């Protein structure tokens, strides 16, 4: 029971989901106030930053848009 | 945290806030999918329907509005 | 094309919807930036106050909760 | 005024805004309820599909991410 994040695979053109635990570890930041937040993925190192809305890999620099789902409100049945 | 949630009191003419553990069981609810969630409050049992915004009286069918207030919205 | 705000009515226990001049009224004053907007409906005066989202009978100063709908982001097929 | 569309440059690593028409298009269809949008830009022809919240060039196929960010909610 959190937001689903997202970042977008320029490769499959589509947006992703993260990891139960990547995606715990960013609502807790995002809930918390945090402007970043760092987990791993691949093995590779990621900071997410919500000023610009991005994941940065750390070793390479390269910036890829991540996004916050709304849900509806009403909610449907 | 959590997101805020506010039922509306026609008594007072304002919007209250919740118990902050009352709170937590209706947004890990609304989190989950859920489309209602069921406690208590004033040692009085609720229903708040997703579907309409409602919380309902158990005991009586009586309907007081709700409200999701987000804590924060991605910006530039 | 604008929001849909709706009032609370107490008596059927349901959020009901404003006429289109008044949802469109409503809506501008909102996307202005305004923290309050009046019209009429039912041949009665009414304040719509942001700050409190409710509405206010001018004459008799009875206050009804207002809500914003809130559209799901992705949009569902 | 109207809501803020952007979509994503992998060039610049970016997310810029449309022009002022562009994002009225847009805005105007996601509150009809429309599932997608067609207009130009750089003299290009591109589709938004809000259902996948993306950008096709319309030649290509080629598809670059959008989002919507909201210039105000409720508080309090
Ligand atoms: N959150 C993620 N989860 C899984 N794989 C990811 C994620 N972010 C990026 N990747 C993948 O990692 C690979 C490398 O991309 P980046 O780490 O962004 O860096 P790079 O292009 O190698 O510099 C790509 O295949 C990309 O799809
Ligand atoms: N979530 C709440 N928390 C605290 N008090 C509440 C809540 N909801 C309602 N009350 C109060 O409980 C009283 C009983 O009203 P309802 O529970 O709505 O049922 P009713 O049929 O009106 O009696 C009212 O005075 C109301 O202000
Ligand atoms: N936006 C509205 N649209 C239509 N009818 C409304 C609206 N707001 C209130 N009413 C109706 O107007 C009547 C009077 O309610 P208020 O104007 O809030 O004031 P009052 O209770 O008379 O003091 C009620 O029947 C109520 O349902
Ligand atoms: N909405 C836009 N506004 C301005 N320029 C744009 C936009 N979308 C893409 N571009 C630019 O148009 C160029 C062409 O890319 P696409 O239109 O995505 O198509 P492609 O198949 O990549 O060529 C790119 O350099 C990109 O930066």
């Amino acid at each position: 029971n959190s937001n689903n994040w997202r970042w977008f695979d320029d490769r499959s053109g589509r947006w992703c989901s993260y990891s139960a635990s990547n995606n715990s570890t960013i609502d807790s930041a995002w809930k918390s106030g945090e402007t970043s937040v760092r987990f791993t993925a691949g093995r590779r190192r990621y900071t997410v930053q919500f000023t610009t809305m991005v994941q940065v890999n750390e070793e390479t620099g390269n910036r890829r848009p991540v996004m916050l789902t709304l849900l509806r409100v009403p909610r449907l049945n």
